[PDB]
RNA sequence: GUGAACGGUGGAGCAACACCUGAAGGAAGGCUUGAUGAGCGUGUUCCCCGCAUACGCGGGG
C-alpha cells in the first residue's frame, strides 16, 4: 500500500506508515463494522443502525448492498 | 476490486491623475618669523669609583 482513501489519482492520502501489532480479544472491537442484519448482538453496538449497506467485498456495489447493521464514521 | 473508479478553478481587468523643500542667515573677532645656538678667565699632582689583585689601566670634580 502506498495510498489510502478515495480520489487516488489526484495523489490524496499517500500513507506515510503503519504499524501492524497484536492486541488483547477485550481490547480490539472489530465489530464496529458492516455486520449483517442477522449479526449476533453481543457484535451490534448502540452505534451500529439498519442501512441499505454492502457488507463485504466492493462495498461500492449497491446491487450487493444487503439488510446491513453498520456504524457512522 | 480503498462508497472505489472519473473530474483544470477557470477565463478577462493600467494604481492612476495633479503637487516648487522652501523662505532668512558675515567664519569671524585678536596674533612681530623672530630669534636662539657662532668669538670672549684659569698653568701642575689633590680627593674618590671599578677591572684587577697592585706591574697598572680606564674614570668623577
Amino acid at each position: 500500500c502506498r495510498q489510502i482513501g478515495g480520489k487516488r489519482g489526484v495523489g490524496f492520502g499517500q500513507v506515510a506508515g503503519f504499524k501492524v501489532e497484536p492486541v488483547a480479544e477485550t481490547d480490539c472491537p472489530w465489530s464496529w463494522r458492516a455486520l449483517p442484519a442477522d449479526a449476533d448482538p453481543r457484535l451490534v453496538t448502540s452505534e451500529h443502525a439498519r442501512c441499505i449497506a454492502a457488507i463485504r467485498g466492493p462495498y461500492w456495489d449497491r446491487t450487493l448492498h444487503v439488510e446491513a447493521l453498520a456504524p457512522t464514521p
